[PDB]
């Protein structure tokens, strides 16, 4: 990663590596893996990001899908940033291609140069953007449950049902307004009859705290 | 977090991440989780705080309630800080909205800029304030016991009873004067008959050390 | 904690937090917990000290007694340092109250300002003084044994007896001269008959090394 | 490793050493070992690289093959960089031989001098290049499976088959275009009859996400 | 500990504390504990040394003997450094007493001042000297074996016998010349008959490598 | 260890100590222990080296042989560097003796002074040289196998045989040309009949990769 105020390079730490390998080995592609990844790659160069992706053993289907997604994003970047012919001037550096952002056709020195330029070309945050896009696709694809099948059991405490519901919902990754609708309709629509009666008596604009309060002892 | 005297940014450490994930996995929403959180987020940007909140897998009902609370606090902040139209002057930066404090509509650079300004706009401590507010609500809601039901057993050592009583009391989170009353009335009112007689003989203005001393061998 | 020679602030480390939580969970209130605490809070602000105290889950009776002790010390400090009315001058800062030293009515910036002033107002070491006072009271109260009941067994090696004796003695926390008397009288007075005869033959001014040497093979 | 902007030397850390020893002891020569190695040797001198290679106990056949490969690369470097006779001028340093890059005939000071020169002679990245070349040969040789023998089972979920296929493929280390052909032909050619029919119905230019989607419930 | 070239103070680290507590809990008073202690207290102030000594729970007999030894050394220091009456001059600091070196009557600031003075008064290394003296006494006293009782078994490999012999010898802590004599006489004098014959045939001035070589297959 | 470009002293770290103690406790005197030692003592003073050697509990026969070797090297150094009488000039420091390099008759300040002088007297790397010499002698002496007794089993895969062969060879520590001969003759001479026939058919100048390839399926 790159960390008076001058930005300087730093090798990826063994604690970062062990934490990334560990969370991938433990939690596969549960949603919380994506912020953890984002947490462990703060300020990372494309080289660091490729380092974390390549240290993943197994799950090579998902890693291959991630490669496909990264290639699509690189191709779109190339389409929106046509390269200019000519000798790079002294005091300047070439503008990056899609593969330069992905770290496969650029050196570490070129990445450092882009990231510390005035103004900065943040190839690290762009690449991380693409990676997180692909990770979202994988987390969505590998989710075992659908939000339409989360129904509260006849004896299931309301808290556990809400836990399952919002876990699945987080895996869905639909737009914010769509999730507003799902919370607005399915959560009460799929509760068990007693709690469902109580929640109907609560009212349309009910917060989650009020709903969980109403069905506590129930 | 942000840490000559000039304040500088720093990526959240793997030891911080592992400690937060670990304490959430172990202790759920026991009261001591809240200072631990506050301990691990010292000087955190809103990005760091969102990082710790998002790495929590499971307990998605509580995380959703936390989202609701944060939204209420953001709306109140917007109501008390009406935004001003106009171009941001060179040498200044825009004043944050509620969602800018919550880190969802502001960059890391804008957060750093607010936090290191003269005078400082401490969006990190404000956001942490809101988060801790929501965490207090969750700890209160998930507490299994009520302070009115803590009664000393006929053979229960006074120390264990006081432990249960003040644990539950800490979970209650009532105002200071209300807790003064609960200590003033319930603790002796709910002791077992022998210890209760001794404590009555102690006197109204008895400290906890005196009370535990009086019922030691008893 | 606060650490060219200029003193600068630092967030409490996850290794410090985990070590404190761990030693409290393991050893409860054995005497060695108090230096360990003092070890982990070197240069701590009142905020850091409150952080370590608040992360303790359970033992809420002892934590409540600690709160009482801290309140007494704060009240005495207020009685010996009467506050002065008037506007704080530019280039100065208000003198702290008892609750400001305890960190409950002062900001982190005010604590830093007092601790780095010329001359320094060491609110951190004062607060730690009060805390260690209360911890000593708790360690004394929770000790299971009394120094008058430590008697060497008929077959008990002298080393084990001395270990028990000085462990209990350390828990007693009596004044230095009182402990001089206890070592002077009880240790030989409570030895088993054979070792007791040998130690009587040693002489009044016998060191511990000589005494343990004399009853080795015995 | 070597890490204002001035590059400075640093001893290899115990966390790096323990991580390298650990991953070699655990994963032998699975492909992911090579990026991990590259991760733990960022900015390493030839001395650091030899340190990591020499700490490997066992697998001495592979370590010997690695020695052979490094010797070949050193001999080629010597053939392409003929040495020049004459006294090294004040303000200059000798140009390295193959064995100087491999760290066996050069001091740590000479390596530091080459790596921090203007312009730099990056003996560390050259040596790491050779080492990774040999590691690739070993990973290829020790792979238990061939890509032509990966066939989907009659009841095997398509995800598991793709996992095995791309794992083996990663071990193959063939050129990019050859792997394009293998993905293009073998993956569907070796699927089970039902999934194979579906994938044939998908079309020639099918991405992995589409293929795995089509054979999900199947 | 105290660590441009200016010496600066530093709080004792949790890794140091945990390592010291761990080695004391594991190895009691085996000889290797003393260098480990010396290793973990490099550059320590008397406050740090007292911190490590006080964190030891149990073994209070040995800790009490250590207190006695430290008191003797402090009294001797006071006898050889008579204090001078008079006001301490501006730009100077008082000369330390024995108890000031032991850290019980001196502040951390006074210790820092002595240790960083020109010329330095190294109270930390003096105190560590006294402590290591007492630790040597304890290791000597608690050793279970005597060097005169180490005899090679009739079937015991010579290597194991030499291991026991030099372990016990290290616990003896006799002067260098005395240990020269013990190696010179006892080692062969106490070997088993066959090895003893071989070693007699070796010659008087035999090194340990030659002796262990001669009785290898034997 | 000693680490703008100015070299500065540093206390040996608890992670270094724990790693050294751990690897000695685990692997005894396998060859890989020697580079690990060299890894953990990078830039070490003689004090640090003596610290690591002294923390080894047990194996006191080997530690005693190491002492003998270090004494021989010190005596040779004294024979080749005769000391000069006279007062050390202001701005200079005395030239070290053999025992000064071994750290037993020199202070830490004198070692630091030699190591940071212009030009440098590298007592740390000299002492480490002697230590590694003695460690090589011990690893050679304690090796359980001889290279002439490594014979491939009738059903033993060629890879395992080569592993045993080069492990033993590494323990032999013969000169480079001698090991060239051992690889040249014994490896094929001691293979099992079938593999031996294949390797004979390969040719005299066969690399290890070719040999292991030829006897793979065999
Ligand atoms: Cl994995
Ligand atoms: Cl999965
Ligand atoms: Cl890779
Ligand atoms: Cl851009
Ligand atoms: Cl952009
Ligand atoms: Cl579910
Ligand atoms: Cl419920
Ligand atoms: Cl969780
Ligand atoms: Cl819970
Ligand atoms: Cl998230
Ligand atoms: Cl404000
Ligand atoms: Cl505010
Ligand atoms: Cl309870
Ligand atoms: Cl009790
Ligand atoms: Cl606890
Ligand atoms: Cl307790
Ligand atoms: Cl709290
Ligand atoms: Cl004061
Ligand atoms: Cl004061
Ligand atoms: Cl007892
Ligand atoms: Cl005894
Ligand atoms: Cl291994
Ligand atoms: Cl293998
Ligand atoms: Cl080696
Ligand atoms: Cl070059
Ligand atoms: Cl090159
Ligand atoms: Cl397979
Ligand atoms: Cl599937
Ligand atoms: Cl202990
Ligand atoms: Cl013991
Ligand atoms: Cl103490
Ligand atoms: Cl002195
Ligand atoms: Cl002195
Ligand atoms: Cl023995
Ligand atoms: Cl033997
Ligand atoms: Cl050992
Ligand atoms: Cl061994
Ligand atoms: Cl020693
Ligand atoms: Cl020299
Ligand atoms: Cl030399
Ligand atoms: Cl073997
Ligand atoms: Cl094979």
């Amino acid at each position: 990663p790159i960390v008076q105020g001058q930005m300087v390079h730093q090798a990826i730490s063994p604690a970062t590596l062990n934490a990334w390998v560990k969370v991938v080995a433990e939690k596969a592609f549960s949603p919380e893996v994506i912020p953890m990844f984002s947490a462990l790659s703060e300020g990372a160069t494309p080289q660091d990001l490729n380092t974390m992706l390549n240290t993943v053993g197994g799950h090579q289907a998902a890693m291959q899908m991630l490669k496909e997604t990264i290639n699509e994003e690189a191709a779109e970047w190339d389409r929106l940033h046509p390269v200019h012919a000519g000798p790079i001037a002294p005091g300047q550096m070439r503008e990056p291609r899609g593969s330069d952002i992905a770290g496969t056709t650029s050196t570490l020195q070129e990445q450092i140069g882009w990231m510390t330029h005035n103004p900065p070309i943040p190839v690290g945050e762009i690449y991380k953007r693409w990676i997180i896009l692909g990770l979202n696709k994988i987390v969505r694809m590998y989710s075992p449950t659908s939000i339409l099948d989360i129904r509260q059991g006849p004896k299931e405490p309301f808290r556990d049902y809400v836990d399952r519901f919002y876990k699945t919902l987080r895996a869905e990754q639909a737009s914010q307004e769509v999730k507003n609708w799902m919370t607005e309709t399915l959560l009460v629509q799929n509760a068990n009859p007693d709690c469902k009666t109580i929640l109907k008596a609560l009212g349309p604009g009910a917060t989650l705290e009020e709903m969980m309060t109403a069905c506590q002892g129930v």
